[PDB]
């Protein structure tokens, strides 16, 4: 009775909460095409060179469109493609909204501008004897741009403002101040949908849209009632545009919080249990510091989640039998993945670092990152057989390009928590692309079994359709 | 003829009536996972541990976004967080509406606002000689708040005020007068759904929202008739947010009471015809003074009903089926659930109490309750086996959290009603994660039968899919 | 157990990467036809025929539908079906939008008029003693035409153009700047859907619309926001009509690059894994330089991508079952296809050609391309079996078009990368209709075994359903 | 084995293309009903008698509303029913616009309209001395009729105009310009779709709706966007109302010319491949003369096309399994169907002739046309059995009224090209209602089989489901 085993999400308990969760891939990819005699193959993440140096640790990310180049703030200066343009102070996240004429990036509590022609300018009030009007600024939180203006949030409170068109670096001229008053909470965090300005409260989500009032004084901006969406973001940087939308976390206000995709002003849960459990598992001040991006290559469309200890990948285009989340790691123990603020530009993907001061651009043909071996996991969900017998237990490997033959480690459980015999298996030969990865006499399932593939190599491994003989 | 029996929700007659009714799953919650050989696992409602102490029982609970920290209100002394804040007087339920500059709690028919910065302020007339509008305030029933105003109805009328935006103590100035004049019906509550003032009657749910007017003396607030729901909410805290939505309970003016959800200006009910005939078991004062309220944690989507002898919670993620309801209970006999309250902050939830003067936060390793045994119930449905046998009962569990090994109470009934003897099997073991709950010999389904699962214990009990060898 | 093997999309390893990759069909074109046992024959590309000679290599083509003629820019020289109607400079592809009163290319930064009546016209501001606005028109990148005005868009700006309604040459008299300032992108390509002038940024995809003014200085064209795609077009060609809409590939600001279509204001992927591979093997200027183009003929709706060193196609009537792509290629090796900027034009179709000076029309009943020999080639996909062995392989051709008796190369994998001997079958006999191809005796598969099919013939090949006897 | 054969669509090669082409059943109407043992029966068209003479060809039909009569111009000559009315110029064909108080007809470039009082008025500019704006009338192309005005279009030009209500001979007095300038192509055709102008174009369908304008000068039809359609017709007289919609061929500016019907602003194929290949083999001036048109009788929805050497028909009603096309042909050989201009009169339709100087009445009791015989061919598809034998070839007809026992000429191929010998089987014996068609011994298939069904008769054959015993 040849009997197939998925491998796309793996089941397991908790030996905490005594809880079924779920045993998710590590450093995998489940990719939906027909393969052989399996609807699904499972590929491993990309691997990490570096491609220059870097001053300090990497903060953010932005691809320019106006100047058709990326720029990257790393450590304390904002460079731009591998060039330096500039000095940033400041050592936490910083946001940042490209224009036209001004590359800028929130830091520190205040928008800064890093013009295209080298000189430096900070937004501030306009001079007393101009005779414009005169706001309370305060602290800058999170920036966007839409139509050659720059809309940011005052920290700690629900207004944004709005530059003015002539002089990018003050506010506007007469009409500059808004707020998120639908709901008394503070914005989190700013943004730019279709052609909305967004405003994250810490319990609301509104949509901002210009009402194209000439006289002076006159909002420039007025709410989109229709469009509100009543949840929040956790943290400042927890939201990221993903599949014509923005995807985020749900503030703790709403409840326990767990990912979300706004649509047609609601929003609908992504977030498998597991998920939502690993997510509550954080402590509010280390769940805010999380920030998640929109990274997307081959036919995938992943939503990378930074959380401090684990970082969580969405896969929606493998979504199809229900949400597919990998955890990705780095090293041989659970340490959290390096790889950080991932952009394309050009032909292949950069990446920064969160320990080191270095770049990195994601390389296909490999899986190490910055030379090192990584640890892939696969785990298969528990079924149960009694009194059964198992002995063919073949994985399909893409034997090929690689630099030792790495051999995986095989191993099966019987409670769902603690594993037995670690069995080494050949996976990869180098230059030899017809192995079988095949294991016999796997023995008596008595009463339940979960079978965890590991592998250590710096080398891709794509694992495919696990056939078990259960005889 | 290994035959599963589903657990999610027991039947059984009626003793009083001869009615066939649901025997619902008491301190369980059914979650859709495909384990091992079933659809879905059954998890007990986690435990409450006492965080700190409280003065008197808890009397409301709500998030105040503002602060970013959740004010409750226990016995006769305001609480925010573990610090206190604030004198409050009565003895019954409060509702809160809090603000951007002050926090409020309407109590004994007054509108109480406690400032941020200390000082408190109660809703009153503007003075006489400050020449503004007077109005006839009456006495405060429910209260919200929605861009900047507060909005309360006055007791025993359909009228409803909202606050000056200046000065928020006193109404607004010129126009602060509004009626759900639609159908003679009293407004029972209040609340805020997206940019809409309800206006929750006794026989209609009104909408109102913002006209947008500047000249004085204009109705800020106008009427949507479109979105009417002719239902009504029975008790002035029946109601609650609940999918983007309230929920509620019919008033029994538009016929027997039945929970409610309202969807596009139409109530859709989702109460089960044994959920109706319990509420219908209360007289109308008793009903009334129920509290209903939603909780989310891990990934179910509870609505806790708060009935005077019973708690109701409807568990929305688990209805692929239908409706899925479970009574919480506290202690061993039909005691009503002592928490009360929840509401989900930083990390864990946190609960009121009651009958002590305690909070509690859900912690979810045990099931004890204040350092106290629980019981948890399931019941099989009543089927039809004339002159068969039934041998193997097994009903996997998730056994290795626990203190001791708690044993469960089987016993199976033959008319519905009264059940037989009970049977003792071992349902977890301290840290043995890979026990099987089996029982063997069960007997001859000489009609009917129906099986009682009951586990007293303080650790939680994880009952998967129940199969019977009906041989 | 006769069992059939498709060959609409062959499947396969990647020896580089190690991943499993389409093998696409080679000059190949599925058609959905109930054809004897099978669901669809695969169809041979038509070939190409000299038809006259022309001056240097291709450069673009349009459909003059106010002469009824087709107009097509080889090298140096503006031709009108056989005749030379005017001198263009430069030498990279040219865009071009006829009009009522002149054909206009715009070439090297400035859109130049070919006037009906002989004379030329270059856009240009309007002088300065004759009063009316002055602009600064800089270089033109793209054009348009659209109610009688020519839209163009400054060269590295976000700025578009109209020319004025009587006198053509110069830009409009009060109103005829416009800028697609929704965001910082520029303006990659211009074009004309339905009633709307769209504005394809290096970033985001606009719609204009004429809003119908007639004071002086008022905006003729005004954004429509709700139509707006969050996507771009990769080169200032990579755009083209496709099925009532525009399809593109996308700009690397937003991701990797991929096939897209526009749809109701969004964007969605018609690009399987294999071809958004293929795509971003190239380098930015490389794919920068890629023209995409429509091209229909009998059921097929071709939308034909010239890249640098692959053509790729998509059949959209053949995509019933998933995207269907095509590799065009000509000469026995990798060569890129010769044949560019196809275009049907009273009888047949006639396409230019990217290295000799001449122009082809295709041929139905021939696959030569200018009298040379070409290659088809298709493949089945990998399938697993074990121990098993096949004797019948039969594929039904078409036969008796041909010139000679060609033969195919049938040749079988084991690993899916490299092949095995090359077996020399006769497919098609000049002038006899009921040939069978039939190979008996392939042998066994040990593990894997995939079946490439070649055929060298200058004679359409036609392939339908694959019959394997795998006993 | 009984093993039916479906007739309504016959398969086989194209010995120049060497493609699998569609033999299309001739002289032949699918009626999906469920007969016997199938779901359809083929019905031969219905004969042609002559009802009476007329002076030359055929060019016109139209059945005019406002007598209750039907208009047709035959040669040189008008006609009214039987007698005769106007006299008309040229030769070609001629479109007519039907009026309240004219009949008209655009012949020769000019607008003749014939009043229903005997007295004949052509279009021309209002007298100088008048006052009224004068226009550039050009020559008249195709012409409509909408609300009391006459739309006809300058011939080479995209400019239509309408005629004044008070005198219709002369165009309207102030506003009587109008440019389908959306695209620069010239009207084809016009025609009146509800209370639409359509506006034909060479690339586009513009439309048009009244705007209600009182003051002089304000134009009367305004472009309605939304409606647009991005297609054409080939030729002037390719469109016809279908379905409450208009079909039409598309020009070969948009690419190879396929039917197409007109739906919510979006053209719609309904030709199979073959169908455009027998389109596409015609040059551009010879597809262009071809006329199609729309004729309904009994449950059919016939949408005749009358290109110059074949006359395809499009039944709407039979087209449940794909479109379904019928070759109509008159005589022996391959000459074209002289029927031409079908309209429903009275009691029963009439037509013209192409070739003699009649008018023909459909006749459902013969298929005989002028008293002459008529070839029906039905072609099965091909199937592939290999080494099988075939005996019981029985094709259920409907024997009944006929003059002689005509016999079907069976024959059966090898190849789908060529055929082989020519049995014949008494298919209707006169008076006789219960014979069989029934062949018994049809031989050995090799590997493909395909019979084609040839009846020469002057009666109605209505053959049924055909059922083969392949044994």
């Amino acid at each position: 009775p040849i009997q197939q085993l998925p491998m796309m999400k793996g089941m397991g308990k908790d030996f905490k909460n005594a809880d079924y969760i779920d045993y998710l891939p590590v450093n995998m990819l489940a990719t939906p095409k027909e393969i052989l005699n399996s609807s699904g193959y499972l590929r491993s993440f990309p691997g990490i060179t570096k491609r220059y140096d870097m001053n300090g640790v990497s903060r953010g990310v932005e691809y320019n469109t106006a100047q058709n180049a990326v720029y990257r703030v790393c450590g304390g200066k904002l460079y731009k493609g591998e060039s330096e343009v500039g000095d940033v102070a400041g050592s936490g996240r910083v946001s940042m909204a490209h224009g036209r004429t001004s590359q800028a990036v929130g830091v520190n509590g205040q928008l800064v501008e890093y013009r295209y022609d080298g000189t430096v300018k900070t937004v501030s009030n306009w001079p007393a004897d101009s005779g414009f009007t005169q706001y309370e600024l305060g602290s800058v939180r999170d920036i966007t741009r839409l139509r050659g203006r720059y809309a940011w949030s005052k920290d700690g409170t629900d207004s944004w403002f709005i530059t003015d068109l002539e002089d990018e670096s003050h506010p506007d001229r007469y009409s500059a101040q808004y707020r998120a008053e639908s709901q008394p909470d503070g914005i989190i965090g700013i943004g730019t949908w279709r052609d909305f300005i967004v405003c994250f409260g810490s319990s609301t989500i509104e949509y901002f849209s210009l009402t194209g009032a000439t006289t002076a004084g006159a909002a420039l901006y007025v709410a989109q009632p229709s469009l509100m969406v009543q949840k929040s973001i956790a943290g400042t940087y927890c939201k990221t545009p993903f599949a014509d939308s923005y995807a985020f976390i749900s503030h703790p206000a709403t409840g326990a919080p767990s990912v979300y995709i706004i649509g047609s002003g609601q929003a609908s849960p992504i977030a498998t249990a597991s998920i939502e459990k690993i997510i509550r598992s954080y402590t509010a001040e280390e769940m805010a510091t999380g920030v998640m991006e929109t990274l997307r290559f081959d036919s995938h469309e992943l939503l990378i989640i930074h959380l401090p200890r684990h970082v969580l990948v969405y896969d929606a285009s493998s979504s199809q039998n229900g949400p597919q989340w990998c955890v990705l790691k780095t090293g041989l123990y659970d340490d959290v993945y390096r790889g950080v603020d991932f952009m394309y530009e050009g032909n292949q993907i950069t990446c920064g670092d969160k320990s080191e001061a270095v770049v990195g651009q994601l390389q296909f043909d490999i899986s190490s990152q910055y030379d090192k071996q990584q640890e892939h996991l696969l785990f298969t969900p528990l079924f149960k057989a009694d009194n059964a017998r198992c002995f063919d237990l073949e994985v399909e490997s893409s034997t090929g390009v690689a630099q030792y033959a790495d051999r995986l480690f095989l191993s099966a459980t019987t409670d769902g928590i603690n594993y037995g015999r670690e069995q080494m298996i050949e996976q990869n030969e180098p230059f030899v692309y017809d192995k079988r990865v095949l294991w016999k006499r796997v023995g008596r399932i008595r009463r339940l079994i979960g079978f965890k593939l590991r592998v250590i190599t710096k080398s891709p491994v794509t694992l495919s359709g696990c056939q078990i003989r259960l005889e």
